[PDB]
C-alpha cells in the first residue's frame, strides 16, 4: 500500500471531456512563422529560461514582446506553445502571437502582444489594503480561466506578473513550467520557486493538480499584508518545510502526511520534529497594519492549508469576503 491516490475537486475532467487534440501537445506540429517579420528594438529582462525584447513587427509596424527561449527539451517548447495557444484570449492570460524560429541557430521564439506594464514585484510591497485585495482577485481571474482550461500554472510568484498599473490591468506570465491536469496522472514535483512550492512537492506526493497554485498565492497574499518578503523563506528544500511548519504548526502537517500514506524520508521526519501552530495575527507589526483585517486572515488560512484539497478553489477565493467590495467595484 503505497501513497493514497488524489483528484482535483474541481475541473477534474476538463481535459477527457475535450478533443485529444486540445491537450496532446507531443502530438501537435508547430506552425512557425517568420522571424525576419520582427526586429528587436531594445532588451527587457531575463529569466532563467529565456531572453526577453521590445521588438516591432515590420509589416503592420505593431509594438511586440518577443521572448527567446534557452535551450530545453523540444518537449518542454511543444507543451508551452500548444498551452499558451489554448489559453490565448482568456482574462489576464498573456497573448501569444506568434512562433519563431532563427534562420541559422534554430533558437525558438515566442512573440507576444506589447502592454505597457511593469513587473509585480517592484509593487506589490507599496500597495493600498484595497491595491492587495484588487490584484489578488485579478490573479484569481487568470486561475479560474486557466484552471477551468484544464492548466495548471505551476509558477505562480511574485515576479511572474505583470502589471500596467494606469490602466489597472494584470497578466500572468511565464507558462514554461505549465501542465496540463489529467486525474492519476503522477506530476515532476521539480516546480516552482523555493519560496512558493505547496507542502506536496516538498514532501514529494506527485498526483497534485491545481490547487498547488492556490497555495503559492496564498504566500504571496502572506508576503503582501505582512509585508515579509518572502513568508516562507527557506534556505533550502527541507528548510522550506521547516519554515512552513513553525507556522502552520507539525500536528496538521503530520496528518496530511498519515493522510495520503506518504512516505517521508526517516533523517526529515526528525528534523520537522514537533512545533505549535502560530496565531496569523503573530506576524501583524505597526507598519502592516493597515493591510490586515479578519477577512484577510481569514482567507489567508483557507489558502494556506498542508492537505492541497483543502485549499479554496479559485473560484471559492474569489467568492470570499475579502473580495466583497472589490467584486461591488468590478461593476464599473
Ligand atoms: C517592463 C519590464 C520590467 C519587463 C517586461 O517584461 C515582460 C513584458 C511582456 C511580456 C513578458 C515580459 C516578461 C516575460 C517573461 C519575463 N518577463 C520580464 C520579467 C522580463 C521573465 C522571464 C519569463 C517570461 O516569460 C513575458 O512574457
Ligand atoms: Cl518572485
Ligand atoms: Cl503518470
Ligand atoms: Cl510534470
Ligand atoms: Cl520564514
Ligand atoms: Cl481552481
Amino acid at each position: 500500500s503505497g501513497p493514497v491516490p488524489s483528484r482535483a475537486r474541481v475541473y477534474t475532467d476538463v481535459n477527457t471531456h475535450r478533443p485529444r487534440e486540445y491537450w496532446d501537445y507531443e502530438s501537435h506540429v508547430v506552425e512557425w512563422g517568420n522571424q525576419d517579420d520582427y526586429q528587436l528594438v531594445r532588451k527587457l529582462g531575463r529569466g532563467k529560461y529565456s531572453e526577453v525584447f521590445e521588438a516591432i513587427n515590420i509589416t503592420n509596424n505593431e509594438k511586440v514582446v518577443v521572448k527567446i527561449l534557452k535551450p530545453v527539451k523540444k518537449k518542454k517548447i511543444k507543451r508551452e506553445i500548444k498551452i499558451l495557444e489554448n489559453l490565448r484570449g482568456g482574462p489576464n492570460i498573456i497573448t501569444l502571437a506568434d512562433i519563431v524560429k532563427d534562420p541559422v541557430s534554430r533558437t525558438p521564439a515566442l512573440v507576444f502582444e506589447h502592454v505597457n506594464n511593469t513587473d509585480f514585484k517592484q509593487l506589490y510591497q507599496t500597495l493600498t489594503d484595497y491595491d492587495i485585495r484588487f490584484y489578488m482577485y485579478e490573479i484569481l481571474k487568470a486561475l479560474d480561466y486557466c484552471h477551468s482550461m484544464g492548466i495548471m500554472h505551476r509558477d505562480v510568484k511574485p515576479h511572474n506578473v505583470m502589471i500596467d498599473h494606469e490602466h489597472r490591468k494584470l497578466r500572468l506570465i511565464d507558462w514554461g513550467l505549465a501542465e496540463f491536469y489529467h486525474p492519476g496522472q503522477e506530476y515532476n514535483v521539480r516546480v516552482a520557486s523555493r519560496y512558493f512550492k505547496g507542502p506536496e512537492l516538498l514532501v514529494d506526493y506527485q498526483m497534485y493538480d491545481y490547487s498547488l497554485d492556490m497555495w503559492s498565492l496564498g504566500c504571496m497574499l502572506a508576503s503582501m499584508i505582512f509585508r515579509k518578503e518572502p513568508f516562507f523563506h527557506g534556505h533550502d528544500n527541507y528548510d522550506q518545510l521547516v519554515r512552513i511548519a513553525k507556522v502552520l504548526g507539525t500536528e496538521d502537517l503530520y496528518d496530511y502526511i498519515d493522510k495520503y500514506n506518504i512516505e517521508l524520508d526517516p533523517r526529515f521526519n526528525d528534523i520537522l520534529g514537533r512545533h505549535s501552530r502560530k496565531r496569523w495575527e503573530r506576524f501583524v507589526h505597526s507598519e502592516n497594519q493597515h493591510l490586515v483585517s479578519p477577512e484577510a486572515l481569514d482567507f489567508l488560512d483557507k489558502l494556506l492549508r498542508y492537505d492541497h484539497q483543502s485549499r479554496l478553489t479559485a473560484r471559492e477565493a474569489m467568492e470570499h469576503p475579502y473580495f466583497y467590495t472589490v467584486v461591488k467595484d468590478q461593476a464599473r
